[PDB]
């Protein structure tokens, strides 16, 4: 519809720009993906993980990404502006693992070949933020140690690792344990603590899975034990509270549909985490998300970004 | 930018591929390194010595080594082709001390427990360039005694033994001194010379730091002493001079900075080392290397591995 | 033969013939009769040309080719029957004239196939008939001229 | 089978309850409808006559009624909040004709007589939505004249009387025409236009049937022939679109088995109507209906009110 | 390399390099691991050096080249897998002396390839090692100088 007319009905104001990330807000860069163009990314479910992706479909600023040789039941949307995909060639420039097509062996496959085999296109290079070109976030080295809130139990804060460094952003993992809970994050992610902040906070630290001893669980003996050492204090940065306040307006990916994005409304708030309310449905519908996360935008996003909004209900 | 361009304005060539050993301009090869994957290696500072080392960072063809245990600011640069490196496992099948992790003791150590411990995986053997699996070079053979040019004090030439065997390659020892002046070479290597050829030559033998006698120093007698045999004159291969002009351009690492990479020139020449000028730069960064360091490169070599080229300034 | 899906645009894809040019490719719909599901060759006993340049063209093998370029077959689920059209011949129609699309014609079924008519331009030597499909956008009913504002050229 | 669980696996969102007429969506209301009890009704394809009708079947909030004295069938569906159905002694009240049983006369009918001859009860009044007590369509009359689109062919607007008026709604009756083009709406029918619509609009008006002379039908002349008035302009109102989307979800019954209630989506959108699609079926079996009809209902519809819901397929 | 079989005598054939020196030519058999068919270096993405003043060496293309020059290829299943030889580095043999072909040696096996090995005259400088395909008529068994009555030269 027009967000100039909605505003004066409701009476309401949108979230100002400056309340989101830069990446959240920007609407200036072309999107340069296409159909068909191969490329490497990250799988959501399985952070750790990397496959070969091939473009399906592209909707303004977004794309929806294809696990090659595998179901596309699996298929996910990403903006055009994700960290977490990477060109053809950057798992063996930078020491990743690539789980390869369906049917392939992780030693057979070759991008040289695969291209050739398929006549495909891979995406260039310029189209992509994150190609670990940029030296990383400032004391997070891979193998160290921290103390990390699981955030599908959020009353555990746990012992995690560091196992994987691109560009600003690190994989936070939960030792011995599945990657299912791991998550990638920066240094001033207010889910990360460090070592020994249980004890001064405390609140008790979740040990590893089948650990020794689990309620007589020490830090300084454990990181001896594994060759680790503790991610330092002065590495954990402070991110401020966001600043969105309730009835604020924007525009948010519908979770139960992600090719939809739709007019929604700051409906409550936490420090870091906004709890979003889609305009004319249901607050069943109602769900909580952290403020720095991707898939929420600015009014205007999609109108300048060329994706369709859904009007409210 | 691109070679092809700069060499048109620049009026210059490239040093040709011919010029370089194989094993410096091999670009064809992949890394399958990966982050966190464990191994042994010799420490840089202290070349007789072997460490538990994790993979902290891979770059093309090039990776950063961690020591376990150890604080971060000691982590190096190599190839992926160093023959400095191992599996895990080598130093107990081939004769070899291990410095085990910060805490450990060498006994206390065991791969098995660590593994499982850390719950890391060791590189792959197959990774490998160099695991004792070849018979060593010709005459070269553990206590067997040499004359030896100090590399950090190169007017002198002094009693050095073989303190150490691996493949094609052994490591030069100063009698009686540190491990810290040793360094590893092959049968070719125009630093050392048989057991009589500083009397021969006519300049002075060094001989052992706290010698009884220095001045009156006797071979024949010290070997008899010792129990030592001269590494036989027929074991000093000839190795020819470079063929390196000046003015050839060709890539080099940053001593400055070791993750980096830069567009370079010959800027002068010996026999066996060539002088190194970063193009753009002030000639007050240029240094004198040996030919067959493993830091420098063929122009394109960059490219071809991955691994970012700095541009001159 | 093989072909691959490379575009898709609302309730229309692009057909792509593998290792060719975009020369040959058309654009249809999930009920297009020129289209069928991977094993369609073998079940009904035709032969399957393979890409152009391919090794061992003879020796091809369909299962281990999607393996191979990392994609799936199109499920048989997803390809529609559209039924036989069902023009009869002399009944009239209007028609873009081939040889200057610029106009429009009074026409005729003079032949018809499955999903195809042959066109005739009344008044005119039978020479210019010509094979169209049935869906194609240039065949228009009686009146369509009349009713958009376009001239009718009137049978010779 | 779960709604949650298909429209997870779906990526798909349920049609909002608030999108319905709350006579669509209520489930909280009890079906007090028994077997055997007989009441007064339309025959749903004969809708301006009424007959003696009795509950064969009760499905949740559903019931199946027989037309007695005729075959089974003829039985036929309605929901117990259906305006269509009336009780005992209805039709004697309110002026309107009853088709009795097989082989009864109409004089010979008497409610007292039947129920003790077949020793049945009768619906009790307060089940019945519908006994015309409420107030009445503003401005629709008995006898009323208007024009009004065949909804049997809907290319057709037609001279048309409203014969019925039955609480909030009248009756269309095409002038001279069988019955069984006849429908019921309320004075927001988008079916429905004044006398002079078709002259206003530039579309042909078709006359009554048998019209005495068919080419110069004239609306003043038969206006006035006939005895009869125009519905004035007023009384006719504009009703706003739905607001149902393609692909949402929702319930709707079988037309081909009406005793059937399946899973269904939103095929295609028109104003006031909605095209049906039976999850997992041809769509061959699809079908347009008016949004208003009393036979979609919202997710859920069928659980809450205790009739299987049959899933896709 | 653009190649023509220009002689056949008895199991073998004679590789020639279209337009080049005859004194490129080889013999070899259908296992040779130095020949390929028509169409190998464009599937393996190596570059094709085409005939020796080719008049387009730009584009070069096999189908045309057959066409014009009346020639078939060779039949992609006459190619034949050939085993990697099974000599070892160390192991030792006898060979003649390249530079004095006279003369016999006391050989070792300086390094292997799959199809090759490089040659070590025992004794003499490693700059007149030399590499030699496995199947060479000029590397022998030790003991077959003596069983054949030729002379050995020892090491040295």
């Amino acid at each position: 519809w027009s967000w100039e007319s909605y505003l004066e009905e409701q009476k309401a104001i949108t979230a100002p720009v400056s309340l989101f990330q830069d990446s959240q807000a920007v609407t200036h860069n072309k999107n340069g993906f296409k159909l068909g163009m191969k490329l490497e990314g990250i799988d959501p479910q399985h952070p750790s993980m990397y496959f070969i992706l091939t473009v399906a479909e592209v909707c303004g600023y977004r794309l929806r990404l294809h696990f090659d040789g595998y179901s596309e039941c699996h298929d996910f949307w990403v903006n055009a502006n994700s960290p977490d995909i990477h060109p053809a060639g950057w798992f063996e420039k930078t020491g990743h693992k690539l789980q390869p097509p369906k049917g392939y062996k992780e030693e057979e496959f070759s991008w040289s070949q695969y291209l050739r085999s398929t006549r495909a296109q891979a995406a260039p290079k310029h189209l992509f933020v994150s190609q670990s070109h940029s030296p990383p976030p400032l004391g997070f080295q891979v193998g160290m140690k921290l103390e990390a809130v699981d955030r599908m139990n959020p009353s555990l804060v746990c012992v995690a690792s560091v196992t994987d460094v691109v560009d600003s952003r690190f994989l936070v993992h939960f030792d011995n344990w599945d990657d299912t809970y791991d998550y990638w994050c920066d240094p001033s992610s207010p889910y990360i603590h460090p070592v020994g902040w249980c004890q001064k906070q405390g609140k008790p630290l979740t040990p590893p899975q089948d650990y020794p001893d689990p309620d007589n669980f020490c830090w300084e003996k454990y990181l001896e034990e594994t060759g680790a050492s503790a991610v330092p204090t002065w590495a954990f940065k402070v991110r401020p509270p966001h600043s969105f306040l309730v009835n604020m307006k924007l525009e948010a990916v519908d979770r139960r549909n992600p090719a939809l994005i739709r007019v929604a409304s700051v409906e409550d708030v936490e420090d870091h985490r906004i709890k979003i309310h889609f305009d004319g449905w249901s607050h069943g519908y109602d769900f909580w998300i952290d403020a720095d996360h991707p898939d929420i935008h600015p009014a205007g996003w999609c109108s300048k970004t060329g994706h369709p909004l859904q009007p409210p209900l």
